[PDB]
């Protein structure tokens, strides 16, 4: 929307060490950033495509989660929410969910029903302290997908690492149970944590995210894949950052 919504330029005042996760990437484009805890490090695949912000389509999901935890419209007893009798071309968006289900599966509408219960500017109090991408609410409607907010590769994992990694307003309990809802692999190695994004313009894929987290025995990684063209889907961009993050060795 205006002239510095579309980008990052905020100096990182930390150690950085440029990447190159081109031959992984292959014909798509895009974006790959991580950082790591005990490092106070973070480690880029094209820095520049890396700070142009997007819609975060989905990948905003893990931060209306959060508020509704916080604004106690969800929490750990009850996050239960019937189906309004509307059909979805899937049948897992055609019942009841509660938070996991939701998150899973990535169902608009429990999201958007968690979204209207939120008063405006409630919401632009908590982009503002997050420093959450150009922080534009535009119609407040379903203002993040493919829309008027959003947000650069490189702030999606400074934002969510400082989100659940800073002591702030947001409780204990609320940060566990939403890393319960984005849980998706665990072994005696590692835990990964994660949401896919996925923006369709036209029939096409125009945007595709994976964003999360990994918990490993020494250490802990938060890290993001953005994909601008190719086949830039939210499932693309997760396969390609379980390649990265293998190669790395943040998997064994």
């Amino acid at each position: 929307q205006s002239i510095t919504d579309y980008n990052y330029k905020k100096p990182l005042h930390n150690d950085y060490q440029i990447l190159d996760k081109s031959k992984i990437f292959g014909s798509n484009s895009g974006s790959f950033v991580m950082y790591s805890m005990a490092a106070d490090a973070y480690y880029i695949y094209n820095e520049k495509e890396s700070r142009k912000r997007y819609s975060p389509n989905s990948t905003y999901k893990i931060y209306l989660a959060m508020f509704g935890l916080d604004r106690h419209i969800i929490n750990d007893e009850n996050s239960r929410m019937s189906w309004n009798h509307k059909h979805y071309p899937f049948d897992a968006w055609n019942k009841e969910q509660d938070l996991n289900t939701a998150m899973q599966n990535s169902v608009n509408w429990y999201f958007e029903r968690i979204s209207d219960q939120i008063p405006k500017n409630y919401t632009a109090t908590q982009l503002k302290q997050l420093n959450y991408g150009n922080k534009n609410l535009g119609s407040y409607k379903s203002y993040w997908m493919e829309d008027s907010l959003k947000i650069s590769n490189l702030e999606q994992v400074i934002v969510f690492k400082n989100m659940m990694e800073q002591n702030n307003h947001f409780s204990k309990k609320a940060k566990n149970q939403l890393s319960s809802s984005l849980l998706i692999k665990k072994n005696e190695k590692y835990e990964l944590y994660g949401k896919t994004g996925t923006g369709i313009v036209n029939g096409k894929y125009n945007n595709g995210w994976f964003v999360g987290y990994v918990i490993t025995n020494h250490d802990k990684y938060y890290f993001a894949t953005h994909l601008s063209d190719g086949k830039p889907s939210g499932k693309n961009a997760e396969l390609i950052s379980e390649k990265i993050l293998k190669e790395m060795g943040v998997l064994n």
